[PDB]
């Protein structure tokens, strides 16, 4: 009745048998490293901790290379509808020069399938911005959601809309995204995929609904969703195919490079790069911490 278990990535090794680790240059041009697992294991990057598993960057040594040392993993599994429940202890912080995000990707060629950034933000942002990314011709309306409309074209080449901005929403919980939900012990995330829409849920830690972890969660008794995409200005079932998840922490590059010298971040040094490379132990708090990832389907 509503939703059922399809995939539970469990923990550890088990959960990084399911994904497949991306070292290609980064396409978001970052100042990134994107090492296989042997390599991340080695360097601390990946790992289990206390149960939970935990996906970090390097923030011991002064990057050399490509950029700072990081790992992007991408689901095995694609899905086409469902929820994706993610449990986090604790996600990349609010730290300068990083550029976090856990995210879904339609297969095929780019933007054709779709993409959905369920967490993300760069630098210091303090609230969780909810995007999509798709092909011309999907605009969203305005209700539905707590959070704030920024913009309401997805396509990636909108007229008036910065390259790729997408139509994002911004949380308006100050402890959705970073430093905030780091000091509350982290949340939920539960994004839902349907041939009408998509919408995204935030419980920080504690406030979840009884059902969101079990085998039969129904996000129709929920709250209202931090952020929902829908209306009649988009195909919502052609505009998205097969999703496959997404971790990855990246630096600078197209959106946190670029914006580095507008914000609270301009002071840290003249360039974004130039931070990333000679300040490591900045980014201690970079990482993932796992509770539990769990994907459903109708
Ligand atoms: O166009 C050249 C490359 O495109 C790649 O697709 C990328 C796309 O270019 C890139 O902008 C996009 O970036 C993502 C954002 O759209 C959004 O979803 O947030 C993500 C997390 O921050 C961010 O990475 O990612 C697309 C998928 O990687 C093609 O994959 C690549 O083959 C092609 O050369
Ligand atoms: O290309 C040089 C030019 O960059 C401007 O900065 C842009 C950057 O080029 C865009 O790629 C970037 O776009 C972001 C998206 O990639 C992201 O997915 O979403 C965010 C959110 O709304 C987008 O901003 O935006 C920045 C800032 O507009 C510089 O401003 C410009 O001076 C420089 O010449």
């Amino acid at each position: 009745e509503f939703y059922h278990l399809v995939d539970d990535y469990g923990r550890g090794n088990g959960f990084f048998d399911k994904f497949n680790f991306f070292t290609g240059d980064d396409p978001t041009h970052g100042y990134v490293d994107y090492v296989s697992r042997d390599v991340a294991a080695g360097a601390g990057l990946i790992g289990e901790r206390d149960g939970r598993t935990y996906m970090g960057v390097d923030f011991t040594n002064p990057a050399s290379g490509r950029g700072r040392r990081s790992v992007r993993l991408e689901s095995k599994n694609t899905y086409e509808h469902g929820l994706i429940v993610i449990d986090l202890a604790h996600m990349p912080g609010s730290v300068c020069g990083t550029w976090p995000a856990f995210w879904t990707l339609g297969t095929g060629d780019w933007p054709y399938g779709g993409a959905i950034d369920i967490i993300e933000g760069v630098n210091d942002n303090t609230f969780n911005h909810m995007v999509l990314h798709t092909s011309d011709g999907c605009t969203i309306d305005n209700d539905g959601f707590t959070g704030n409309l920024k913009t309401s074209n997805c396509y990636v080449y909108a007229p008036g809309q910065d390259a790729n901005a997408g139509c994002g929403i911004e949380a308006t919980d100050p402890n959705s995204y970073g430093k905030g939900f780091n000091s509350i012990g982290g949340g939920i995330y539960a994004t839902e995929i349907t041939p009408n829409g998509i919408s995204i849920w935030f419980f920080p830690r504690g406030s979840e609904p009884g059902d969101v972890l079990g085998d039969n969660p129904n996000p129709a008794n929920w709250d209202t969703p931090a952020a929902k995409f829908a209306g009649g200005g988009c195909d919502w079932e052609g505009k998205f195919n097969a999703q496959r998840l997404i971790f990855d922490v990246t630096f600078c590059g197209d959106w946190a490079g670029n914006v580095w010298g507008i914000g609270g971040c301009a002071s840290r040094a003249a360039n974004c790069v130039d931070f990333v490379r000679d300040n490591p132990s900045a980014f201690a708090e970079s990482y993932w911490l796992v509770n539990s990832l769990r994907v459903y389907a109708p």
